[PDB]
Order: structure tokens, then C-alpha cells, then sequence
């Protein structure tokens, strides 16, 4: 049972710190519960912006589920850094919207693996 | 069978919206159809200015074929995002070229998988 | 016996061309020689400064071993670039450390595989 996304994710859909699960196409990520941890086999790259309007590029491989509610239920997803030995995930940067050019971050066929307990 | 390319495409090979498909070393790329769509199994990055001689980059998982001619037989690709539900592809950014260390953009055995049709 | 790291490469461990060897827990990787070039299956993000105030990335697929010392006795690898027709590395360029967000460059599981003769 290999998760793959089924939808592509677009830079334009990103709030600034997580999306929503629902844009993967993915029942397994739609369904998992609050906390889990996925890995990336693709960079989710993340602009972002530590002032000035400027734009800088950060690397992300880690998600990890927001539990959604009856207006989405499939929940949300912050992307961030899984360190396998602490067991932690650590939020990652805040995406910064500018004038990029639209872009997918992860395509389809990406494969997410659980790494949490 | 799986398309593999078999030569390296650095950042310098790239014109401003294209690169040459011989490039990439690849037969099942040099005769591909006009048009025809290919997702990248490892990210092509492609930096590119907005302004004030400023780079930044994007992302892309997709590649067009364009036909050949005389003075270049196996043709060309754009980079850029195919939509897999209205199948269409939107070129993408066009390249900057200033003063980027040498890269190689997608290393020999990048997995091409054809997505059109 | 594919090698795959086994330690996540965080972006505050780089030197300025290089990093340590150990960060990867492989121990393939520890014993691998000097002079040993290994192409990556993700991309390694470095970022660098042309030198008026920003932070600009660039991609690398691979890495080459450097024989250590006392204080390091599994020595380290440089990114860089591997020509496989003429047989050479050449060094990438060197990482800018300033501002960035903490981030995981290249994730446990990431498979190196040896292409120097
Ligand atoms: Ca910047
Ligand atoms: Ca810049």
C-alpha cells in the first residue's frame, strides 16, 4: 500500500503555512489522523521571505495532518522537518506570495510515507 | 519500457525557453512526437528574474516536445506545467542566465514517463 | 546493496564546500576512499551569495569523498559536479550561511550510488 498523490500541488494554493489535504487526491492522506508524518520521495520547495519583499527558496520532505472538520474534511497539511531520532516535527517556514510564476511543487505520483509511530 | 536520459543537462545548455533534446542523450526523446508531454521524475529547476537583475527559481515535472528541423534534427523541449485533468501545458518561465555557478539540472538516468494521450 | 543514508543532511551542518561524511550514518559511505564519487536520486539544494546581500540556490546530484583526519576519521564529502564521459569532478560552489531557515537538504532513505571507475 504505497500512498501517491493523485493531484498536483500548486505554489498558488498554498496558505502561508500549510494547504489542503483534499488538493493531493489521496483518500489515505484525506483519512490519516491528527499528528501523522509523512515523507516525501520529491522536495516540496518553499519560497519565502525574510523581509523587503524578497524572495528566498527553502526545501521541505516532511507533512504533517491537521484533522479537518465538517467545511473540509479532509484536513490540512504544514510541511516541516521530521527528525527520526527526537521522533519531533518541527514547523517549517511560512510560504511567501509574491509574483512567481505559477508552479507545481509536487506532481502527481508522489510518494508519501508514513513516519511516525 | 522506461526512458532514461543518458547525457547530463547543465544550466548553461539552456536557451531562454527551451533546450535541445539531444542533449538529454536519449533516442525515445529525439523522436518523440511533436507535442507530446513527458513527466521528470526528478525536479528540473529554472531560475529566472522578475527584475532589478534579481534570480530566483521555480520548479518544473513537465517537458514539451517540439519537432525538429534541418539545423536540428532531434528537436527541442519546453519546460512547463501539464494539467492532467483539462490535459493542457503552459510553457513555463523563461531562463535567466547571469552569473549561476555550473549546474547540472537533471543528471544522467532522469526517468521521463510520457503523460499526453 | 543499494547504500541509502541514514542521517538527514540539515543545512547548518555544511562548511563552506563540505560536510562531514558521519552526518549520513552509512557506513558504506564512512569506509568509501578518497576520491570515491557517489550520484545522488535527490537533489542536494545549496545555497550561495553572488555577494550584495542574497542568498540564491543551486542544485547538485553528487558528491565526492576526502580523506579525513584525526578529528574526522571518515572524512567528507564536497558537492559538485560529475562528468561521466571525461571522467572528473569538479567542486560545487560554496554555501552561504546566513539567515535561513533550519532545513533538511537530503532526507534518511536517500540512495547514493558510486560512478567513479
Ligand atoms: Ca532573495
Ligand atoms: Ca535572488
Amino acid at each position: 500500500a504505497p500512498i501517491m498523490t493523485q493531484g498536483s500541488l500548486y505554489n498558488d494554493s498554498l496558505s502561508t503555512n500549510d494547504f489542503k489535504s483534499i488538493l493531493l487526491g489521496s483518500t489515505p492522506l484525506d483519512i490519516a489522523p491528527d499528528g501523522a508524518v509523512f515523507q516525501l520521495d520529491r522536495p516540496l520547495s518553499i519560497d519565502y521571505s525574510l523581509g523587503t519583499g524578497d524572495v528566498d527558496r527553502a526545501v521541505y520532505w516532511h507533512l504533517k495532518k491537521f484533522a479537518g472538520n465538517a467545511g473540509t474534511p479532509a484536513g490540512w497539511f504544514r510541511w516541516g522537518i521530521w527528525d527520526n531520532f527526537n521522533k519531533t516535527f518541527t514547523d517549517g517556514v511560512a510560504y511567501y506570495s509574491d509574483e512567481q510564476p505559477r508552479q507545481i511543487l509536487l506532481p502527481v505520483g508522489t510518494v508519501c510515507t508514513r513516519v511516525d509511530s
